[PDB]
């Protein structure tokens, strides 16, 4: 009946440990209920003219767990209005860092700057399962 | 020996639910078999100067299985060949969305514009699982 | 105790079947433990112009399995430093695929040119799983 209570089809869902490096920012959150991504935010104020990028600091950093990846994801919204996206996507949060998640922004419109405000949702960051891969070097596909 | 048999290696394999919009587009479908995209058309035809963008119709809708994501990819070929590509990508497709799939085309050549037509091939699908974690806040990750 | 034995925890981790078409390439590994990718080396030298982009030869060949997908990532640190970016990203490796894996190189700097050396790590590869989705259409999300 209470929320404290894991659901039964929800048993397995797995958690992710976050500091709140800047506890001024609400945590990451789900938009609605079964979204892929929670949104980051900007912990920083910045402009980006057109074509330039900027590395965004979110304020939070988090645990990967192992046999996991982050994975930080442009939102759509600001993507078309504004031509706003991000240099490395989707970023690659590995399991094992510990560091503070940053956003490479980049102004991809011709003609108009964006202003990004501290507090605002600039990206989106999902959580996977990944396969740490075995390489098996070949002489020939054949073979394998 | 038909198809309408599910083999016992696919016994498992997810179903996705789609509405063509636009009736006038053939399904999404694999290229080959193990492909890990559906190739989405455009609905629309569209001219692309260099550095422009457009949100480009699909016409399709589709439900994506709660515990999964879909996600919209570049094709290779028209990245590479004229330097199309999308503002936003990965496009995260959130499994309670029931609306249209757009693509956030954008031109990256330099010089020549692209023209996309009609039943075009802009994009690939693809469907996977995401973990839909439960964020702990630590104080540090020694805790944790 | 030594390396050859399969620990517990990795009893289920998958192999990939890899052949080093330019042998005179390290083979791709991981980075640190638990690190989602393997870096892609260039067996190229390429200069790229402000928003150039090349087609670069990696010098593998890999064999994604069955029910899994290749992912080619952009680095970070190349991607804030210089602006290096992939026009496809997230490049996908399809299970059936047995060419060469070619990155599609980006200059997403306003002015300073990119020079990119044969043995420089210019990507990462992941594996994943991929639900190999079976389409259903239906006239509404109603009957479904
Ligand atoms: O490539 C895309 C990406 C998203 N979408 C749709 C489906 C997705 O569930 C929805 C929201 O995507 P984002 O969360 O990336 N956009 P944003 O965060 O701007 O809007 P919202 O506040 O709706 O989450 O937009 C597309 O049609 N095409
Ligand atoms: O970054 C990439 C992406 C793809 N590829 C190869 C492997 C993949 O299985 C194959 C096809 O990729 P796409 O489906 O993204 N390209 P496209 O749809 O243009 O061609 P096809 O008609 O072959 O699917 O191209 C690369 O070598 N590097
Ligand atoms: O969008 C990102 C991507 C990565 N990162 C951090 C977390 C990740 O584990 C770490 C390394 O990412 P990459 O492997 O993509 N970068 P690079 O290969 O340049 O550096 P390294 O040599 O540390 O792997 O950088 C971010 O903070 N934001
Ligand atoms: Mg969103
Ligand atoms: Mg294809
Ligand atoms: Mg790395």
């Amino acid at each position: 009946h209470s929320s404290g209570l894991v659901p039964r089809g929800s048993h397995m869902s797995t958690t992710l440990a976050i500091v709140r490096l800047d506890p001024g920012l609400p945590l990451p959150s789900r938009a609605h209920d079964g979204d892929a991504g929670v949104d980051l935010y900007s912990a920083e104020d910045v402009e980006l003219a057109p074509g330039r990028r900027a590395l965004v600091r979110t304020g939070v950093a988090v645990a990967v767990p192992f046999g996991m990846v982050g994975l930080v994801h442009p939102r759509s919204g600001l993507a078309t209005r504004v031509g706003l996206s991000i240099v490395n996507s989707p970023g690659t949060i590995d399991a094992g860092y510990r560091g503070e998640i940053k956003v490479a922004l980049i102004n991809l419109d011709p003609a108009a700057p964006i202003v990004v405000h501290r507090g605002d949702r600039i990206a989106q960051l999902l959580v996977q399962r990944v396969e740490l891969v075995e390489l098996v070097e070949v002489s020939s596909f054949d073979e394998a």
